């Protein structure tokens, strides 16, 4: 981990969907919470290099759901029950 204190983990639901809510509500900007956020480089499966800004962007639109936009924010893959 950073420095000499150490211990900072993976990032949370709890830190991500306080800060999806503001912006959802018109609130916070597109710009902003990929500044607060200290973006990752990639992560999950298919196409790695997916960035905040397009994240958020899709996720005001409507064309991301806030379980992927948590996901693809944290560096992995959205999940679901896998029913028939």
């Amino acid at each position: 981990g950073p420095g000499s204190y150490t211990g900072a983990g993976e990032p949370s639901q709890a830190d991500l969907d306080a800060l999806l809510s503001a912006v959802r509500d018109n609130r916070l900007s597109i710009e902003q919470a990929v500044t607060l956020l200290t973006p990752r480089r990639g992560g999950g499966s298919g196409g790695g290099s997916m960035d905040a800004k397009e994240i958020l962007t899709r996720f005001k639109d409507g064309g991301l759901d806030r379980a992927a936009a948590q996901a693809l924010l944290a560096g992995r893959t959205p999940a679901a029950a896998p029913r028939p």
